[PDB]
């Protein structure tokens, strides 16, 4: 059988609605605008979108 | 014959559905996004994929 | 003649299908991914392959 | 003349095919992989080769 | 039967609400900010989170 | 029951209004401006903000 | 209660009218003109303004 | 004579049709397209060709 | 006269057609392609050639 | 006069054509290529040359 | 007068052309190359020179 | 009651105006300039300030 | 009272007109020009000025 | 009084007419022309002038 | 007095008629024509003149 | 007199017609063409000429 | 008077025409060309000149 | 009065013109050039000058 | 009263002008230069100064 195996709730800690998933997404926003202002090209504002989908489709592979 | 040879269930502890295999994959996600935001190039988001397959095809060599 | 010479089954303990050969290979996997995530270069995932062959071709020299 | 001089079979005990020569070579393998995993440089896997030849060409000097 | 087996209250000493669990968590905070200021990268502020969960899910394995 | 468990006032020593919390925040200011002047990019002045919130929301997890 | 808690006058040492706040502002001026002369663009002369306000509104968060 | 000399099948492990020769060629493809898209010049798509021939004419020097 | 002087066959172990000379050349190939893909400049593929000649003209100095 | 003075043949043991002079030169070759592959700069392949001359002109000072 | 005073030939035993002066110089050579190969910096090959002169100018102080 | 308790004048020996407090502050100056010249960054000249205040506010906790 | 307290003349040794204060200032000059020539930017020639004032206003805090 | 205080002639060693002041000025000339030829802009030939005055007005602060 | 002060002949080595002053002037000629041919504007041929006078009037400041 | 002084033939090893002088010149050729092709400017093909003369006029200073 | 004072001929060993002064100058040549080829800038070929004069004017200070 | 007080000639042994003062200065030269060649920056050749003056002005403090 | 109390002249033996105070200061010089040459940083040459003052101000506390 499995040991240490536990709980999982660790998943709920890092999961969909979380504190860490909430700060990791807000940093993408705030330094996304930063690296935009210093440059002014737009692929970087789109760089926020790839974090939205990545975390979303990423978290479903945890199970 | 073999000694110490045991159980194996140690395999079930580190195996496919596990606690340690669940945290080792979630760290790839969370520091994958990190090293992405500080840079914004995409091979690193793909760095999560190589952990998916590596652990998958790796665990089958244990036997 | 030989003394102490025994059994060998000690070979079966450390041999091909074993408990110690099973844990020594699983550590290569789990710290292989570790040193990968902290860096993200791939020669290290290949570092698992050299343990596969080394133990394999190594054990045949015991005899 | 010689005294205590004996048998030799002591040579057969520590000689080519032996129990002690079998364990002294298997330790080189198992701690060779160890010090490899903790580091990942390859001269150490080659450290097994120098034990192969050393014991081989060493035992022939006993006579 | 068991000897020395006691009390446990030792568990209550090192357990959830404790003095030692209170200082071991506050050191993570104060040297977390330290190693942040000297560097200014953020995975380290997240290093406090992994101590929160580790002690939490760790203490439940004592029993 | 608990032992060593004490006082807490240790919390009041490292808590919200404190001497150590007062110096750890003032160092962020003074080396924040330093690493700004030597570079002149602004995410670093914002590096003071993340220490404000981190200590604030951090101290509430002590209990 | 609080320990070590002291004096504060440490605040008066690093505070509004101070020696260190006087040198940290004068360095912004002298290397501000430097990086201006070697380049001749003006956002950098404005880089002195952001140090004026930052220290000003920063020091009020110490309390 | 030769010692340790073995098998070779190690050659078959890293040889023409292999697992490692299969992944080392597929990485050239996937990061070849990457460094192409970020730039859009074509010598890099040709960079896949030089890996085809190099491994091919390289493996024949092993013997 | 000479002592310990032996055999040589140690030379045949590390000599022209060998196991160790076979692996030391195959590593040049596999990490040669690696450091090529991560960069894509060609002097490194030529780095395999200098190992071919070096071992070749090197082994003849052993005698 | 001299005592213990002997033979010399010890010189023939460590001298020009020897077993130890044969292994000490072959290690320079095999770890020379090693530290080359991990780096790929060439002063190290030249590091074999300085062992050739050093042992050569060194042994003549023994007398 | 002097007693025990002897012979000297002890000087001839440890003197210029000797057995012990011959082995003490040959060890400098063989472990000089050793500590060179493991490192590859050259002050150590020069470490043989300082033994040449030291023994030479040292032995003349015996009288 | 207290024993050994003494005098204090030991405090006057290590106190505000002292010989040891005079040398411990002058070393900060002289190796402060040293580590500055070898580098030329200025947080280190400020390293003298933190010794001024530390000893000052430190000595008042002795009582 | 104070012990060990002495003389001070140690102050006169490291003080304003001294031998050590004379060499510590002359090194700033000679390696100031060095790091200038290898680069040719001028903030470094100004690096001599900050040593002039630092030692000057530093020595007055000794008392 | 002062100790170690000496001579000064150290000043005459590094002073106006000296050997080190003669080589430190001649290097400015020879690498001044170098960095000129590789570029061909003239502020760098003027870089020799700032070494003339700097050493001149610098040496007078030694006293 | 002065130490290390020597000879000067170092001046004669880098002086008016020298080997290094002869090569530093000939490089100005040969890369002067180069950067001319690739462009064909004439201020660059005049760039040789400024090296003639600079070294000439430069060398007289050595004394 | 001189010690260790030897032979010279070390000079003949690194001298005019040599193995090392033959490889050090051939590397200039092969990486000279390399850095030419990746760029296509010609001062670099001339970079081979400066190695011809440098080794030539350099070797004559050995004596 | 002086003791140990000897001979000097140690000076003749390391002096003007010597074996060690002959190898220390030839290394400057061979790694001078090396660091030139890998870069192709010329101040480094001039790096041989500063070893010529340094040893020359250095050896005269031994007396 | 004084005992053991002797001679001094020990001073003449380690003094100005000596054997040990002659070797301690020649090592500065030979490893000065070494650490120069491996790097090629010049403050290190100047490192010989600071040994000249240090021993000179140092020996005068012995009395 | 006092016994054993003597002479003092023991003070004159270890005092200001002495044999032991003369050798203890000369060792600081000779191993000061040693640890300098092996490193080449200058706080260590200053390590001689702290022995000058320490013995000086130390000896006055004997009385
Ligand atoms: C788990 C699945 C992982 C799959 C990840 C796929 C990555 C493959 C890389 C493709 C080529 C790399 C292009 C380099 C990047 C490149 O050349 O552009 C560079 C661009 C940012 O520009 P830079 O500031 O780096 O400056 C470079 C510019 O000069 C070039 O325009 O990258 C971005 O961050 C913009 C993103 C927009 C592009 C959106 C693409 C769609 C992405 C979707 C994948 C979502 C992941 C979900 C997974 C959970
Ligand atoms: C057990 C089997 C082990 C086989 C492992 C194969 C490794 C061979 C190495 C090939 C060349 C190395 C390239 C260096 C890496 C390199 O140059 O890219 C660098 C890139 C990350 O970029 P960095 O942040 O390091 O910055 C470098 C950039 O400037 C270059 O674009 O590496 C990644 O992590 C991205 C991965 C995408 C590439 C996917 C390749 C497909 C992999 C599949 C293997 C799965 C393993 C399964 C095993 C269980
Ligand atoms: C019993 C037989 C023993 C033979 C062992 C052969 C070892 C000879 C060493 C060759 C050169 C050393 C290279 C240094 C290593 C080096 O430079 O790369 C370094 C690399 C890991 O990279 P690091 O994290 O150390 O960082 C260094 C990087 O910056 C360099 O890319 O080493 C690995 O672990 C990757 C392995 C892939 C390479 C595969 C080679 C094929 C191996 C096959 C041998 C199997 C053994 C079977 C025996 C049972
Ligand atoms: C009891 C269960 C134990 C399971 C523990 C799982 C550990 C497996 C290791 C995975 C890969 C290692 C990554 C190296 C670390 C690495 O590469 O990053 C390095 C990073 C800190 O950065 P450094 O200052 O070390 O500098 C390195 C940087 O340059 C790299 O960005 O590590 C941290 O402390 C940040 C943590 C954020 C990452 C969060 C991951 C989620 C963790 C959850 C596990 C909670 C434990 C609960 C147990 C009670
Ligand atoms: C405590 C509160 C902290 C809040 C800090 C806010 C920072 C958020 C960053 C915004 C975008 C980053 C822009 C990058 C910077 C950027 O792209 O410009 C770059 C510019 C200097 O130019 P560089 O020499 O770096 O060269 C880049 C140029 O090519 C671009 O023009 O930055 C400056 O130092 C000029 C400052 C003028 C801009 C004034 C903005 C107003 C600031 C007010 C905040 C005062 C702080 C008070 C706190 C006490
Ligand atoms: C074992 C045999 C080894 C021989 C290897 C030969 C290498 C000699 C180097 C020649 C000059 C170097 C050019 C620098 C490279 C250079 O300047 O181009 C640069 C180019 C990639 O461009 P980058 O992204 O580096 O950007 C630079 C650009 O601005 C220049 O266009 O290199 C490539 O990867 C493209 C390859 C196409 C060129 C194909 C050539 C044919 C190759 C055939 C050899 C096959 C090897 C088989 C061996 C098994
Ligand atoms: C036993 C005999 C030993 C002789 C060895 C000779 C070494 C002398 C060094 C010459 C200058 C050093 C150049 C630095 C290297 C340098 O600057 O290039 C650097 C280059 C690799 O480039 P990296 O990745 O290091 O990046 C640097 C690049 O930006 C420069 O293009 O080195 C290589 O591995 C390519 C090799 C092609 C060059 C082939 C030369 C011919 C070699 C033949 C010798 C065979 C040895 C046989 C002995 C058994
Ligand atoms: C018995 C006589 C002893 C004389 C020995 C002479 C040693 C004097 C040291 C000179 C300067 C030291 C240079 C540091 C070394 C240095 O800076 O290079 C470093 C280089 C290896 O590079 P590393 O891997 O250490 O990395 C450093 C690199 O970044 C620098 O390129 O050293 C080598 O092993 C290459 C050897 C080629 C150089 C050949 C020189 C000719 C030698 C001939 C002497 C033969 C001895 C015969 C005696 C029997
Ligand atoms: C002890 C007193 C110290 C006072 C030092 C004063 C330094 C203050 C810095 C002012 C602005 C910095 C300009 C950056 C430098 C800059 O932007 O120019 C850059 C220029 C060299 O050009 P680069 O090769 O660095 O390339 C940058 C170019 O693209 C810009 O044209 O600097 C020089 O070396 C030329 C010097 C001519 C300028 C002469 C100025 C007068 C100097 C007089 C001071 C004598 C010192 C005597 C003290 C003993
Ligand atoms: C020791 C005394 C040092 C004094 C040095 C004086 C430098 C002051 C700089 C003046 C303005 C800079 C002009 C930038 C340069 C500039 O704008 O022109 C640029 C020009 C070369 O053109 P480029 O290839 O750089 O392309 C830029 C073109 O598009 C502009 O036409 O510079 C040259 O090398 C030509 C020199 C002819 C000009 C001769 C002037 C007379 C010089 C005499 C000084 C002799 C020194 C003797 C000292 C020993
Ligand atoms: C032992 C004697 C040592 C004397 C060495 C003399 C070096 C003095 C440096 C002069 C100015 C430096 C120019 C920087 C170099 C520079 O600006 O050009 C750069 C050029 C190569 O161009 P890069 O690829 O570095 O790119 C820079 C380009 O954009 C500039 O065109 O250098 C070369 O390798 C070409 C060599 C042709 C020039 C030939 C000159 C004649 C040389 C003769 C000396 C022979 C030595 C014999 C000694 C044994
Ligand atoms: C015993 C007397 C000691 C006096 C030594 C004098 C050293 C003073 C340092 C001056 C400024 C330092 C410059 C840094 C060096 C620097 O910035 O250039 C760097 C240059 C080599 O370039 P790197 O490869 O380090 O790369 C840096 C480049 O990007 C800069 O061009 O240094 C050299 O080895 C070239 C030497 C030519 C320069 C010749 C100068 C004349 C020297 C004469 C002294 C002979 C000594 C005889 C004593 C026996
Ligand atoms: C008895 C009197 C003792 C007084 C000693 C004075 C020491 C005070 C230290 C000043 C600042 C330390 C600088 C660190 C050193 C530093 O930052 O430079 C580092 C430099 C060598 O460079 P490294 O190889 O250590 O690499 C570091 C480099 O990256 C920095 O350029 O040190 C040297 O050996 C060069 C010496 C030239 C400088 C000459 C200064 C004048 C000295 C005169 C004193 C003579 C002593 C006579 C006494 C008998």
């Amino acid at each position: 059988d499995l040991l240490a195996g536990g709980k999982d709730d660790v998943k709920a800690t890092f999961g969909a609605d979380s504190f860490v998933m909430m700060c990791i997404i807000i940093a993408e926003l705030i330094v996304g605008v930063a690296m935009y202002i210093r440059t002014k090209n737009l692929l970087i504002l789109l760089g926020l979108v790839v974090v939205i989908v990545f975390t979303t489709v990423g978290l479903t592979f945890i199970k």
